[PDB]
């Protein structure tokens, strides 16, 4: 039921999306690049990805796992670092330090979520 429930991590997600997006680090990534304002954005970025993007995939039940969602996340930041590669920018440091924030905060989702998935296999 509780114990290794295999379904927690959807809730976690959701809520550590709500504090993503009351970051103020996150500004420049809630919402899609505007390609029709910035089209040279599509020669350098292949798969655009934003944090509106993730929350309305998750909404839909179209993560399969925590990990899926992850990978889109994690996407957005190398989106980022290809976009903007100067260490001097400002906009380099937002999406470092969110990148950092990230990962702090998704690390038990997903170690939490593998140990079930361990469980139950076992079990
Ligand atoms: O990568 C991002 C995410 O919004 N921002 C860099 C950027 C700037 Cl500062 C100005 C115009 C277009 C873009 Cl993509």
């Amino acid at each position: 039921s509780m114990s290794y429930d295999i379904q927690a991590w959807k809730k976690q997600c959701e809520e550590l999306l709500n504090l993503i997006f009351q970051c103020e680090d996150s500004e420049p990534f809630r919402q899609p690049v505007d390609l029709l304002e910035y089209p040279d954005y599509r020669d350098i970025i292949d798969t655009p990805m934003d944090f509106a993007t993730v929350r309305e995939t998750l909404e839909a039940g179209n993560y399969e796992s925590p990990m899926e969602l992850c990978k889109d996340v994690r996407l957005i930041f190398s989106n980022s670092k290809a976009y903007t590669p100067s260490k001097r920018s400002r906009i380099y440091s937002m999406s470092l330090r969110l990148s950092a924030f990230f990962e702090e905060h998704i690390s038990s989702v997903l170690s939490d979520y593998k140990s079930a998935l361990r469980f139950h296999k076992r079990n």
